[PDB]
């Protein structure tokens, strides 16, 4: 099934400025997209902002501005931040978009015509901050911002309020069996595995019907009207999840501006998502509600949902109100963009809540990027070792030579599998296991002595090293997109050989290829003092 590989991030609430969590989710989306482009596939990578709802409306009122001006301004902050982060995202969607609204109304009407929406009541707890309905088992006692006793979410700790409203209800209870059948038929469809198990357990227990509208006053009229009923607004989450469908149907011009909404998703060959990237906090929406809506509407289901953890800094919660900020742009200016991306993707897996510190950041940058990767690139390109400034023609390979070559040949298949799970941390570790092996081979062969002692042997050692650096760098190119270009330039790898599965093969760059010119004193990753 040849198709556009479709990868998404969440669309973020615009109640406040963008921060590490948004940057991280979008980074993961970006990396997955980049890897599939490197394989020569068609890719559409989507990110954006979730701009309706009571949460956003009350954030605007607290700043005392119009919701239109507020959402526009904060959406602009997200766009600027992502531009600065140097992603390769194909479209940035906003739920205030008029074509998105049309797709939401269309989907609603399909659900209704299917018989899965009825007029009922919700009486229960709601978290405005999570826009989430909660049972009494999912709240506990806590304190409000005036210090008074209130109820709070056990999941998020935000304040909950009791809602009692005549609402349109979606028959979620009727999809239990079909959802379980979907999880069991596709046991890789939620990653990591323990989060898949959580979803299955939750759905096993039973599902209540879900409120998919609210009275218009509650939302301060900042939402999409229910087709045929002006007194109701569409649940912000049904509106929000629909962004994935809208995005799959938007034709986008060179400037990244939407110019047309197509009638049917098949026309652009994107829907359904191959990967939805999300945080663990929004798993039920994506793994339970979304597939149920899609089943009701007769739409195909996503292939994989990958849910990551939440970051801390110096083992404490990241917060402006407390004394612990973590600004990605600032840290990227300090340590480098590719380096910061590397750290975020290497330091933690999707099953973990990662922790940043300047100490650990510096140790990875010095140890892995400078001492392992950078040092190797400089060694095989130096005029002192590579006297002719080119890829030599290798002579006969020893067993030691071949053992390293085997690792280099095996690497693409292994990295590929990890990128597809996806488990980016493991992909990175696999590549760096090969970089460490190449370094120990270089140390063991001492090519600097071979220049005088055995130039023929040096040709072999040097060729293996160059090719190892090239293959590893290609597989890291989604992680270090700017630095990989610098590496390929230093190596003189022609543009055509910088992507495509043909170039996963050992030996793709021929002997006699000239290295790129040298710039005096210009290192790849400069080591930084440990403060
Ligand atoms: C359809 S993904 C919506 C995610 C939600 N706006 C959030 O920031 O958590």
């Amino acid at each position: 099934v040849e198709k556009v590989f479709f990868v998404t991030s969440p669309i973020y609430y615009v109640n406040a400025a963008p921060h590490i969590g948004h940057v991280y989710s979008t980074l993961i989306t970006d990396v997955i997209g980049r890897y599939h482009r490197v394989k020569g596939e068609r890719v559409f990578a989507l990110t954006g902002t979730d701009e309706h709802g009571q949460k956003v409306a009350e954030a605007a009122k607290q700043k005392q501005v119009s919701p239109y001006d507020f959402t526009t301004a904060v959406a602009g902050e997200f766009k600027k931040c992502f531009e600065q982060m140097d992603y390769s995202i194909d479209y940035f969607i906003r739920t205030t978009n008029e074509q998105h609204k049309a797709v939401v109304k269309e989907l609603w009407t399909k659900l209704e015509q299917k018989g899965d929406i009825y007029l009922g009541r919700y009486e229960g707890w709601y978290s405005i901050s999570d826009e989430s309905f909660l049972t009494p088992q999912n709240i506990t006692d806590g304190v409000d911002k005036d210090g008074n006793p209130c109820k709070v979410s056990l999941e998020s700790g935000h304040v909950v309020t009791w809602v009692s409203e005549e609402n349109y209800m979606f028959r979620l209870s009727a999809f239990r069996e079909r959802l379980l059948e979907w999880y069991h038929a596709n046991p890789g469809c939620i990653v990591p595995e323990f989060r898949r198990r959580e979803v299955i357990r939750a759905v096993e227990k039973g599902l209540p019907d879900l409120s998919v509208s609210r009275a218009r006053a509650t939302l301060h009229n900042w939402a999409i009207p229910v087709p045929g009923n002006p007194d109701h607004c569409v649940y912000v989450w049904l509106d929000a999840l629909t962004n994935y469908l809208t995005g799959s149907r938007l034709r986008v011009d060179e400037s990244g501006k939407e110019v047309s909404l197509v009638d049917d998703f098949n026309e652009l060959e994107r829907f359904p998502a191959d990967v939805h990237v999300i945080g663990k906090d929004i798993l039920k929406f994506h793994a339970i509600y979304w597939p149920a809506f899609l089943l009701s509407a007769g739409l195909p289901l996503p292939k994989k949902i990958v849910a990551h953890g939440w970051w801390t800094k110096d083992r404490k919660k990241i917060s402006k109100s407390l004394g612990n900020v973590f600004d990605p742009v600032e840290k990227a200016e300090e340590f480098g963009y590719d380096a910061l991306k590397y750290f975020l993707l290497r330091e933690s897996g999707f099953s973990d809540d990662g922790d940043y510190s300047d100490k650990n950041m510096i140790a990875r940058l010095n140890g892995e990027l400078a001492d392992t990767l950078g040092n190797l690139v400089m060694r095989c390109t130096s005029a002192k070792i590579n006297v002719n400034g080119e890829w030599p023609s290798p002579a006969a390979y020893t067993e030691e030579d071949e053992s390293l070559i085997q690792l280099i040949k095996d690497l693409p298949g292994t990295a590929d599998h990890y990128y597809l799970i996806p488990d980016i941390q493991k992909a990175i570790i696999a590549v760096f296991d090969v970089l460490r092996a190449i370094n120990a081979y270089v140390t063991d062969m001492a090519p600097w002595k071979l220049v005088k002692t055995d130039p023929e042997r040096l040709r072999t050692v040097l060729y293996i090293t160059l090719e190892g650096v090239r293959v590893t760098t290609l597989l890291l190119s989604p992680i270090l997109p700017r630095k990989s270009v610098v590496i390929f330039d230093m190596l003189g790898v022609p543009e055509v050989h910088r992507k495509g599965i043909e170039n996963f093969e050992f030996g793709a760059v021929p002997p006699g290829t000239r290295l790129g010119p040298a710039v005096e004193g210009e290192v790849l990753f400069s080591k930084r003092s440990t403060e």
